[PDB]
């Protein structure tokens, strides 16, 4: 029942003014999957009487999977006007056809989903199509095309609040009725999990219903170890779009460095090939991460959905999680694309498969290896490191057997080398180059 | 002609009792190729003149991947009342629409298939959208969907009998005309190897059509090969949707468990990483499986989907059949993704496949094994087990040879084990572990 | 300018004869790219004024490929009639309102492609929905369908004459001039290889239009040993459909079997696992292949296309060509999958890889064997056979340079062995057993 | 806002000549991305009013993509006339309707992309079909549509110069402000990046707006090693089509011969099995190279093109790149299908990867092989040479370490031979065959 949505429209109406003469495009920027389309359809649910004519679209990306985009402009037309479909083969005429007729109205005109730029240039862009009082709003996943245009006002929509998000999600599981005094634990496991995302609280609402205890908990173990496929997807859908390299930074960010500093993230991915000028900017930019106290945390989430596409590849370029270390023992075929590695507790493998996996021998069947991690504490079962090959740009290990570094160790433009453990006499017999640090 | 209808007309008026005021909703529930939709028809056809509109949909899921969803809610208003469509760029101004407009009128709506519950919402989900007297139709594979729902009433709607199977074959395949005297062995076995489910009746009766006896036995022998994918396709629909590990219980159950104990079965997916709360549940709800006397017995037709499924597979993660046994011997492909096994009678390899794919050495390549069952009487030519692999979840061997289980062996979160070798002195020299049984 | 076509009006109007009262269907049964929608719609211009509304449809496949069933009947119903789209959103309904309306008039309906009996079923199946006088047409690819439905006669349309390709190519090639004294041997040469079926001489007409002499010849040189992948397509669009052993054996007859005796095909097949009953009698119903004076000849073009699906396989299952055993020597990956041999002509290795292939050690790789060919004449530089796998089925072999066959031999439930080596001392030493011959 | 197009508009209408009488086709051929639809779109908006009726379209190819081409030809007659649509469910009653109706009219026709001659035939492939005055346009990427219609003039659009270039992505960029003085030099970069094709420059100019002068370095990095995909996809559409040999043709001469001389390619691709005279005929004919001064030359993106092409690959058939060498060093797996090489500068390896490439076991590994090129001067620490296999048909080596080439060596159809080295006593002991040169 649009819970927390009143507060949202004085924003909204804030930033326009509704006293102001012309025309003013306002860009409704989110997370995909946050209030946009029923912020949107709020605003327009409120002012749609103060203007002659009035429009509404969803999903213009659907739309033009099912439909041509000239055809979705003739739609425009006949909505603001009451007049029938006007015959024209050639979009520009249409566009002229506009600015010639509908030039002298007040018209307000929502767009819900845009992706590329020739979008708004057919349908909307321009400053004199519109006659004085219209307003125009664009609702989009990045404010990138948003900047192309000359949009004067956005506003960017966050999650909702811990308050916010077990009434809504009481409201689809209870639509009527109330928890049996024995809910709350799990309401607050359930609601933590997602954090926000009304999608998600839609999603787990409708699953949990007229469902007994026993298959609750359930639901939690499986969530635990699950992504919940449903959701996973509208997610993937701005995941299809990143060119080369931001897939690359992305999964690595949500594989290994979610909230660490920004000036070795930048450091890292400069080295290794990627751009991080233009790779960080634009996934800031499309609402992937976020920047917060020069930190790269992302949504919790999204990091269950850059963990499964990581998991989902024929070859293991990352990994993280324990069996795949296991997976990754064969020989002749995982070594060649290891592309990274995360060691973790031995009280789980009981027959010594992580003492062969950072061995001598091991380790020279592979060749590209940018990122290794060894974080567990030293039993007094560990063994010395001779390889350690000449590839590396991050090195974290915990405590060190071996007395100093092998001396067939070049640094091979490394970039972040810190060493935790208690025992080394020296770190390097002379002074090597050292280019990057 | 509609075999068998008549006696299901009385159980659908009996359950709206069609003297009720207000609104009922009545969910269908099949199986995927049970008359569903013909006695939906049978219903509208007798009851389509009471009421002041009536309309009927087939197919809600190809509808949608051939048009949007406004469109098709766009025509239902256009098939109640006379009138052209009405613009609307937006799907929630059709639903306000609809209930503003229809709500002081009695209609009979129909829904043929649907998967998702923002179809319902969409479209008729809602209590005071139609006035007193209206009725609400809802086809569907689950009940899921209808749960959700506030339906009143369900009926699930079972295969067709001895006598009704026949007559539906024989009306299909001669129409006009009867067997001339020396079809009802080749009758008997088609109709057995069915076992209703009239989809497969209408598939086998229009292909042996004016065919002569010399083809019939050559169809017998191929429908025991071959699986007749054309109704498998159809089945097939049904099994897209699973998430995760639906799909993996699913083949479990086909391949090797079909009438046995439940709670062995739920022990045993509940140790090796599924999840019998939700999938048992599940499966159950879209129809796959029924239960019947504690077991999971489930129809004929859909165990032979499962088989060809599990054949189709480029890793072989499940062999069952001795032809497959000779292609897991080729080494350092099949063994690592082997899953499972099945070992058969030994009259079919005649040069000793069978020992060598339980020697000692040939389970050592192998490292994901959980299901290991060998049925067959030993002859005398037999020979002892050394490994023994330390992840088996079910065990299930006849005579033994060897004296004792070997000392290398842990139980290894076992599950299942009984052994009708008559040929052991003692399970084992202590008292291990054995946590869960 | 339908070169050839006034034979055929006369054989068409004779088939129905024009003078009989009722409804008659004639079906038109053709190969695949022969001259099928042509030939209907020289009948209906011819034939259209005598019927009080006739209609005409192209490519029903399509049409379902962007429409729905349900709407092409639609559009049927006012084709007949002058009045608008009446709306039904159930199939049903439409087919009564087919019955109720139009039954009382004589019309004239051609279907132009259909695969599947529900088209028929749903469109025209039936035998009082038409008036007195009406004809009905049905061009489609297999008889099949015409069998199942009452259809009173059929027409089988040949591929053209020498004389009428010479004069369609002509006409495609130079519509208004004429070769100028040069081209007829090279007319002669691409006629001879298309060999009827104008498609390939409408598409090679457009080729070589306005073209020089020299590409004349590089054109020849490439047809010869590219299949022109054009027309292969829509030949391609008649094999999606066989379904698991039709695909076997029509792959089997185009690559080794094309002009041999049926008896020992079906034998082959039979023992193989196929079933021949089944698959000959279906792949002679969709006009892949014809029995000619007991034999399995098929068209030119067909073989082609068998051989270019067969050369396009990751896994090389058909070695016929002289490279492909070159690229079989690898080892370890090919053997597995060899599934047939095709040994040919010696002078085209000149290092001994012909040797190899059929050598002792070689043959122990592959277990999957039935197809096993060797012709040419011993040169003198040939070796003994040891090995010859318990599993062929077919033998042919030249020259013997082994005394006689190995004691490791067992027939293997063979079928036909053919030896011309002109060295044999005794075929074995004993009585074994031959079950199969 | 149409730079440089006035130009034009006096070379389309000269070709014309707008005074003779009859109809008259005129096509205009180009690059695929130059601009074509502009200039087509100018013609139309300036003689527009002349005739009585005009029409105009985009994208045909798009249209069939979601249409029918009868659906297609149904509009155009609805668009010169104000008439609605008129049934027709067979195409060719269309086509003598647009004969009967429209021949006694004087219309303007424009087609934008073509791909078929099907479309022309069925649309616009006649001389009576219009009055006199018509005038005809056909836009398409290849003349050989228009070649096999009686087209009078064509013309080929080239691509933009150096003050066109920098005017259109001056405007791009800053359409209303100036750059700040500061960025000529990288104006100059990325219009020479591009070279024409105004395009690239519409796709970087929305790139680098409102950015600061941080991120142009990055970007012109990015762009120095990754292609920009975004224009890529529009090159990629035309590269679907080629049949089988002329993407060998055209990734051969993108990867390594680039400016070479053209009879030495002719000689290549007719001794290695490709087709000249067909591949480089249609090659040019589809505008994907160009001839200058008898050579091959192409545009400096289709080199991008087809080397991103050749890299996304997984069995390295086209190693260039220094990188490529490492990973084809594995061995028993990228051998088998090499297919070429190109060695590169020494100072990129530091640990001898390319003298073992070179080496003569790593040659024996490797069965086909046409083009092998070593350019870099010898340092004095190379190796002599062994193998040499025997399947080369060029050959191209700096300073040679051996005396001599060795005496295991055929020519085997060699075409090209040039040796830079001065360490050579003989070619050869005697006097081989060398059958081509
Ligand atoms: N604050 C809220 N109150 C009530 N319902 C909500 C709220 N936020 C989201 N929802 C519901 O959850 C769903 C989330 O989708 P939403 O309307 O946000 O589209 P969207 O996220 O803009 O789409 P996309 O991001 O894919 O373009 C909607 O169906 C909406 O009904
Ligand atoms: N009892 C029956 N009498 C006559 N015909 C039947 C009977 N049961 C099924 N059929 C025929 O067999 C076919 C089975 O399809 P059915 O009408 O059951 O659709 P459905 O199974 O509901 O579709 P789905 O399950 O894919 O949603 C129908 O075409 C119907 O004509
Ligand atoms: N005898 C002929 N005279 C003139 N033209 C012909 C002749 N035979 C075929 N053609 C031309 O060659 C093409 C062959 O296609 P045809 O009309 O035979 O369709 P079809 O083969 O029935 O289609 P399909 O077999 O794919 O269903 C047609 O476009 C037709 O114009
Ligand atoms: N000289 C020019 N002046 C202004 N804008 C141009 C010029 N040339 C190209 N453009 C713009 O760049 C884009 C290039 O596409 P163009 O109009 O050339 O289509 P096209 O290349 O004919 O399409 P295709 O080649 O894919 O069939 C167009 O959107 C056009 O607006
Ligand atoms: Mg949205
Ligand atoms: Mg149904
Ligand atoms: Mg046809
Ligand atoms: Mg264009």
């Amino acid at each position: 029942d649009l819970v927390g949505i009143e507060s949202q429209i004085k924003k909204l109406s804030s930033l326009l003014r509704m006293d102001l003469k012309g025309v003013r495009l306002v860009g409704i920027w989110g997370m995909g999957g946050v209030g946009k389309t029923t912020a949107a359809r709020a605003l327009f649910n409120r002012y749609y009487q103060n203007f002659e004519s009035a429009c509404f679209l969803e999903d213009v990306k659907e739309y033009l999977q099912h439909h041509t985009l000239l055809y979705l402009q003739k739609t425009l037309l006949s909505k603001l006007l009451k007049v029938e479909f006007v015959d024209c083969t050639d979009t520009e005429e249409m566009c002229v056809i506009l600015k010639r007729r509908l030039c002298s109205k007040k018209v307000l005109v929502v767009l819900d989903d845009v992706n590329h730029n020739d979008q708004l240039d057919k349908l909307v862009g321009a400053e004199d199509w519109f006659g004085s009082g219209s307003r125009i709003v664009i609702t989009t996943r990045d404010m990138k095309l948003l900047k192309n245009h000359d949009v004067h006002e956005t506003y960017e929509i966050k999650v909702l609040e811990k308050d916010e998000a077990i009434e809504l999600f009481n409201l689809h599981a209870f639509k009527r009725s109330s928890p049996e005094k024995e809910f709350k634990e799990l309401l607050n496991l359930v609601v933590d999990y997602t954090g926000g995302l009304p999608l998600a609280l839609k999603v787990l609402g409708s699953l949990l219903y007229k469902e007994d205890l026993d298959v609750w908990i359930s639901t939690i173990d499986r969530l635990k170890d699950n992504p919940e496929g449903e959701i996973m997807a509208t997610l993937k859908i701005s995941f299809d779009g990143l060119r080369d390299y931001e897939k690359s930074i992305f999964l690595d960010i949500a594989c290994f460095f979610r909230g660490y500093n920004q000036r070795d993230m930048t450091a890292l991915f400069h080295a290794s090939g990627f751009h991080p000028v233009l790779g960080v900017k634009t996934l800031v930019e499309k609402s992937l991460i976020f920047i917060l106290e020069d930190k790269i945390q992302m949504h919790d989430l999204m990091q269950e959905m850059g963990r499964q596409i990581a998991v989902q590849e024929s070859p293991m370029r990352r990994i993280y999680r324990p069996e795949d270390v296991k997976d990754a023992c064969i020989g002749d075929m995982r070594k060649e694309a290891i592309e990274g590695l995360l060691l973790t507790e031995p009280e789980q493998f009981e027959e010594g498969e992580l003492e062969y996996m950072y061995s001598a021998e091991a380790l020279k069947k592979t060749r590209r290896l940018r990122i290794l991690v060894k974080e567990y504490y030293n039993r007094g079962f560990d063994e010395p490191v001779a390889y350690l090959p000449n590839s590396l740009l991050w090195l974290e290990w915990r405590n060190y057997s071996s007395n100093s570094f092998p001396s067939n160790f070049e640094p091979s433009k490394l970039v972040y080398l810190t060493m935790k453990g208690s025992s080394i006499i020296e770190l390097w017999n002379g002074a090597k180059r050292l280019a990057f640090l």
